[PDB]
């Protein structure tokens, strides 16, 4: 019986915004969870502290599932990114506690080690094809086994994933949304050239990825998928907005390029049709935005029935706390595919001291009891919240579109 | 060009919590929109004032659809109760402003009057059948053409819809969520007697409704539906949790009792399969919780291709701002089914003076420019926020369940 | 790192045959897992000691999921009752060891407590209706919340569930399989009277079950299901052989009597269509015959996406080791339906001392570290293996049929 | 009335393990059946001798079908490789007896001769493409009309089907499973080159096969299928693990390369969806592992309705007894496709003297009464069981995978 005596939502910006729940049990055992929802951070803060937290006090922290259900069902209005991100943080924290009590790293509870480390991909980008490739060469020298390639679009001032940042990508860069302009035709005409060149310079053993980032229609993705088959990509991610899951039928019907989707998914329902109809090969949903370890685990199992692997989203806006948690999950399942790994700042790392390590293209969560992560509150207090928005995207005619 | 110069979020609790958005244009033309999310109110307040509101400043209030898209797509993490309720408030207020600029009630902009008024249902409930029927008799004498009936379950301390309230039902009643105990079997064995007796006393002209409130499995709903066929109910609402929309296939397959669902839906995607497969007869989604007049209008047109009518939710946690917007939408569509009408408190009515009127079993939005509703800010300020939660539900063995 | 130093298979027959696997770790921490396959026991014994066991030596007992996969995939010939029962024993014993290492009951590792106990059903049976009802009355007085009812068929020497046993049923009763004679028509014409009378005497609060035990065609099950609707059965189990899972479509299409199936299933693939098409309401698959806690947990999460609950089989040929593992799993899931509970003999209980307890219609696994169960090897050795077979069934014309 | 007076399970290892049932009738007529289940041999031994055999004694051997049903249904737990391999051996033996009594080879009972002999394929392999091709040239000179091609994968230490053995392949080569490492990307990049070269050297009249051996996902096989179309393969076998039969839809949708699957199948249910949806062109299931002559015959008939032919598995771990039986089946059906033929050792041939012969690319079962095979018990006793396991396979990251 592990009485919860305190729960606190902490907000800090050591290079970018992060929200963190910290839960303290009667005898001083603590657990932390990530609750960062990029571009909408303080909405999760309230949902937690004004609403969910008062129900945590006095409860038995052992009851992870019951607590999961109490909040998911109890809110009445169900699901959604704000609600499911709040719950992920409770869940992460509860598993962290569980691990400490058991005296085991969290993966030891979830099925134990299924591989020697978690293979990641990094983030090569450049304004030109040459730029991008040079970045990919760098990554390949650094021992990355998988690399994502993004490059500027001829005749467009900007496009997703290209900037001055090289080991990562931080698009929430302004106190109002940065405005972008877009042309599907110009992208579709040019981006295949990138992977053609990538194969010429980099060879065939390295895994290459691409994030389309919500900008195509199904018949368009189908075609990009087709143009990309000669270069044997690891996956083509978020090719089309997926609220209409049937949208992926057209793509699957026309290309064999492997498909990923789901960083934004809040619950299993966002991916069910996609999984059950075998329309994707990788699910990108994370413990952070789809309701924590408890839920992602149920989802991965459903996914394994349909040849679907995990390709968990790994952007900078997932704190080290999420990443510790993602690693314990990644380690413990059979159908793991890949883990995205964007480098945080050295200030972020200082605020969220963690046991996980990177070597030979792989992350490993380490073997500390629980998650193997904590939050330095004093250092945290040194960096207050600063408002920052994700960018937005319009068509050439001004049409409001998808960034 | 109608420049937005200010936009403020107002929180008041004249009998229960309500969140309101009030937008002001350069020329002093104002609009209001409801943003209430029962039991998770402050989270919407944050989502709006900390995140959405700053983007409103300086925009042209005329661009309703662009602003709608800007917010829906620009959030990146899409949909969900929080985001869509916040967007509803914006949408309602822009429509209000549109109305005023045009010197017309909103419904005149959306298609014109399609009926002489909007037929409502009221809520009769009680511990015993005779208590519930006694109440139904009152509502009929009051000229209601439709009545929802809820009654206690023999062998259970409490059930949905049953309490000391007669003209409404207000479960957001405690500083921590009230816990309840549920038995499906006891409920299924008893409720049909409710309606048998209802028909004996009230006869066959009055429409009789029932809200199952999330507590059945499809095969159980099938059976309850069948048991209730003899009494010709207008609808059987929320019989099963709808995240799995294919769930309704089994109900539809076994009973001709007409089906309602959707008060908690945040977007078209929560109902798409239900509508396209003709699994339901009434959609209960509202302008408040499904992204406003803009979104609900698209949804209604889609629903009409498949014999689905509107039966919008209208419990008291929808403020009179919602009700005004709901009544304009209701007036303006071919496929109107019915409108729920729970009496707000006198204090609430005073805080949100409105033009809409109730006569002869029907509401009417009235004919003022805009929505015909405002918030009295001085009066509002006399009624501070008071934290209050919806109740939760567990099975006899203690399993977390749905309320 | 928990090196496996020994792993031995133990065969004993304290009232009936049981096969047990006992794994020993370098530091003297041990675990047990049930490996009993009624009527084909020694085949599992061989599969384990001659083939699987040698691979266990020297492995890290922590790696539960890897060992699970090693054995499932490494056998080459996959699935099947033998292989999956043998793997179940391994899985149970590793979970037992995991529990002990962590100083926690297994259920604490799988999600924590979700209910205050695990509601069971007992078995009332008899030659005549009055004999069966007489027995149901006893079980109700004993505080059972659920009761299975089986009764003799007029015009048939014998039928399933009927015999001189009251608190259990043990058909593995002869050195060569007992032969029986079956008539579908006589059964279908009589059994509904069972439940009519059951309801008259026992009333409508108690859950009433029925195991058809494989003897119908879909169109026949459809009809029996319909005939039994008036009596509101908790479930109708194994109504038809399920190798053809589309068979349930016709039943589901014609009746709202809730359906159970699956005690004999060896893997997820035996139930996948049944679950995904919502053809059933309860899955009867067990940790013993479907590859253990590891597998059953994935299966349960899948079943929960489709309104399917667990109604695990629990006849006496599942040893108390199975029951301990079953109770930890049952305690830990949101979608628990019910647990079958057949009383083991006193001698059996003595051979497998256990922590689980029965009170007020509910079992509880208790709170010892691990599964909370052991085999007493000296006592076990006093009860040699005794060959015993399940009975077989033929039609009136002599056709080999299903028992 | 042919009373069975004795049934004996014989175990021997004349180069590799084989299990054999021998059944003796009252007047001295005997029949033999194969019961070898590679890597799990003694599990079938027990299932037979400890469990099934006692029910054979005293029965009428004429009753092949009733006996088939008695054991398949009678076991209660149904199907699975262990159970279905045991039953195959009973069935083979019973048909062998039947043929002797009738004084005819077994094919004469099953429909008689449908072709002049049974066309086979052999097994070319090599570390390099050159190696493999040279082996295929050899086979083509030896008069083989069909040849399977396997070759080493660049940058992998090992891969399926390559070894020092040339007229066959014996992978169960160790007293614990040999461990292998795997890379899908490296295989997919290189194996098409093999068949390109094969066509250049060998020409277009010879039939060429390839066994993928369980290592791809559907979208991957689809692609390999596509890359292989220019070389017009006879089939691409076991491209993906088939427990999810819907997995083959994606492949069929994208390639016209002919598909085979099923050596591991235990029953019709393992192939039904695959057959009924026309997802494969060849079924590889055998009399050995899918329940003997009786069952495979029913299956072939179902297969003929959907353009599916037999491509029976023929590895060394099917004894001459199985091969005699496979030939009588192959001879007697309209929809025969191909028979795999790996050479046994000369010691195996001595222990299982057989009447079947090989010439001009074809096997023929001969025209002796019954199967035309027996087992030399004295020679058999000269070679005791020796434990040997099939290999296993992990990904580069250590993930437990499919061999
Ligand atoms: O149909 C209804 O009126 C009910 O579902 C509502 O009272 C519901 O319980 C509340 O609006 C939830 O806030
Ligand atoms: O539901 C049940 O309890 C029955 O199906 C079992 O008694 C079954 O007959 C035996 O467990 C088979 O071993
Ligand atoms: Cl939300
Ligand atoms: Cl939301
Ligand atoms: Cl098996
Ligand atoms: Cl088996
Ligand atoms: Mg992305
Ligand atoms: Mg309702
Ligand atoms: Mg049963
Ligand atoms: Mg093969």
């Amino acid at each position: 019986m592990l009485k919860i005596i305190d729960a606190k939502v902490i907000v800090t910006c050591p290079g970018r915004n992060f929200v963190t729940l910290k839960i303290t049990t009667e005898d001083g055992i603590t657990g932390v969870g990530d609750a960062t929802l990029n571009g909408r951070e303080l909405s999760v803060v309230s949902f937690l502290q004004d609403h969910m937290v008062p129900s945590l006090i006095g409860r038995d922290a052992h009851q992870i599932e019951d607590i999961w259900q109490f909040f998911y069902r109890g809110s009445y209005w169900r699901g959604g990114p704000v609600a499911m991100t709040a719950l992920a943080a409770v869940d992460m924290a509860l598993w962290d506690i569980k691990g400490k009590v058991a005296g085991l790293p969290v993966y030891q509870l979830l099925g134990g080690a299924c591989r020697t480390g978690v293979t990641v991909y990094g983030h090569a980008n450049g304004e030109t094809i040459e730029d991008t490739i040079a970045e990919a060469v760098k990554y390949k020298a650094m021992g990355y086994k998988a690399i994502r390639l993004q490059t500027g679009v001829p005749g467009l001032a900007s496009t997703y994933g290209v900037s001055k940042d090289k080991m990562f990508y931080e698009p929430a860069d302004n106190d109002l949304p940065t405005e972008n302009i877009w042309s599907t035709a110009k992208y579709l005409n040019s981006v295949p050239k990138l992977f053609e060149r990538a194969r010429e310079v980099l060879g065939w053993d390295v895994h290459l990825l691409h994030d389309v980032h919500h900008r195509l229609t199904p018949i368009e993705a189908a075609r990009l998928g087709k143009d990309l088959e000669p270069y044997r990509l690891f996956w083509l991610e978020d090719s089309v907005p997926a609220e209409n899951q049937a949208g992926f039928r057209l793509i699957r019907q026309h290309t064999t390029t492997p498909l990923a989707v789901g960083e934004i998914f809040a619950h299993v329902w966002d991916a069910k049709q996609l999984i059950e109809e075998q329309l994707i090969d990788y699910l990108r949903a994370t413990v952070l935005h789809a309701g924590g370890i408890t839920n992602l685990k149920k989802i991965a199992a459903f996914a394994d029935l349909h040849h679907v692997k995990t390709g968990c989203h790994g952007a900078t806006d997932l704190s080290p706390v999420t990443m510790a948690a993602a690693l314990h999950f990644d380690m413990s399942i059979t159908n793991f595919g890949l883990q995205e790994y964007m480098r945080h700042t050295p200030e972020t790392d200082a605020v969220f001291p963690h046991a996980y390590t990177f070597s030979d293209g792989m992350l490993h969560p380490g073997d500390k009891p629980g998650l193997g992560v904590d939050i330095d509150e004093d250092l945290a207090a040194k960096h207050p919240y600063k408002r920052a928005y994700l960018p937005v995207n319009r068509l050439e005619d001004g049409t409001m579109f998808n960034w």
